[PDB]
DNA sequence: GGTCTAAACGTCGTATAGGAGCATTT
DNA sequence: CAAATGCTCCTATACGACGTTTAGAC
């Protein structure tokens, strides 16, 4: 069974809360209203939505040109929204979340097929993701988008958020350099990463602390980067062994921890072994 | 002076990010 | 009938993941 605050962390990273307008002729206010929650990955990883559906209890799963679960009839989200506010989010999707919940509540008592919780939903939708469309814009104009709470004084919750987050977003990969100053002509480094844009900082440098290394970088998105071979090798690889990296990007770890034993015990210094190195690295990530 | 690590710097293609909307069931 | 929700297709840009250069220890 997969941890409750791996999904959350994971959902942290790549899901998203949506609420759709549609023009209706059917409808007194002349619009229909309806909210979803909805993860969606390659098709490859589709195992990782099975895990989700069986936690929760709850959700419906797709594989077309993508995989996904979704949630959009009122019970299914009233999972959604259980499991959230027992284990709740800490990027700037907290504030979607917010969003959401009051949207979702206003349509649960059915208060959307009203002139007024239309408008007071819209007000929601406008600040939440990309806002209004140009059609929307249309035909709400004067809408005041509703006040938007920044979290921003939110730590860490619990080592399998961050496996959670990486497994989704973060990344593993072999940096090799040519490089003459080196005996082998190539400089060859193990990498971790995490990227977000710069709205969400605290988080990465928060992260940094929960990990105790890796450096905070801005170029806008910010890098989260540890190259630091004892930091990997003594501090990196132990948590996501713990706290386990899950779907494909397992695999690539896996390759990941492999390159860095090697190049711990120097064989990275020699041909045979940057050769080695190579086929590992190019069937690592997309090279799969 | 040479070799190396850490990390600063550079960069493009696509896996999503977010969306819209018709068809079916309740 | 209408309100809900099942079901599917769309578009483009923020990432991932790949590559070079530099600061500086030894
Ligand atoms: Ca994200
Ligand atoms: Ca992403
Ligand atoms: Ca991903």
């Amino acid at each position: 069974n997969i941890s409750p605050w791996t999904i959350t962390g994971f959902a942290d990273a790549e899901s998203s809360f949506m609420l759709t307008v549609s023009k209706d002729s059917k409808r007194n206010t002349g619009w229909s209203v309806r909210p979803r929650f909805r993860i969606g990955l390659h098709n490859k990883d589709v195992t990782i939505l099975k895990s989700i559906r069986e936690y929760l209890g709850a959700g419906i799963i797709t594989s077309d040109i993508d995989a996904r679960i979704r949630f959009e009839s009122l019970k299914e989200l009233e999972v959604v929204i259980n499991h959230f506010d027992k284990y709740p989010l800490i990027t700037q999707k907290r504030a979607d979340y917010l969003l959401f919940k009051k949207a979702f509540y206003l349509i649960k008592n059915k208060e959307h097929l009203t002139e007024e919780g239309l408008n007071q939903i819209l007000t929601l939708k406008a600040s939440l993701n990309l806002g209004l469309s140009e059609e929307l814009k249309e035909a709400f104009p004067n809408t005041i988008p509703a006040e938007r709470l920044l979290v921003t004084g939110q730590e860490i919750p619990d080592s399998n958020w961050v496996a959670g987050f990486t497994a989704a977003e973060g990344s593993f990969y072999i940096r090799i350099a040519k490089n003459s100053t080196l005996k082998t002509g190539y400089q060859v480094q193990s990498v971790f990463q995490i990227t977000q844009d710069t709205r969400d900082i605290e988080l990465m440098k928060n992260l940094i602390s929960y990990l105790n290394c890796g450096n905070i970088r801005i170029r806008t998105c910010v890098d989260l980067v540890v190259t630091n071979l004892n930091d990997i090798k003594e501090k990196i690889i132990p948590f996501f062994n713990k706290n386990h990296i899950i779907g494909v990007k397992l695999q690539d770890y896996r390759d990941w921890c492999k390159v860095v034993t090697l190049i711990d015990n120097k064989e990275h210094l020699t041909s045979e072994g940057l050769e080695k190195i190579q086929k590992i690295k190019e069937g690592m990530n997309r090279g799969r």
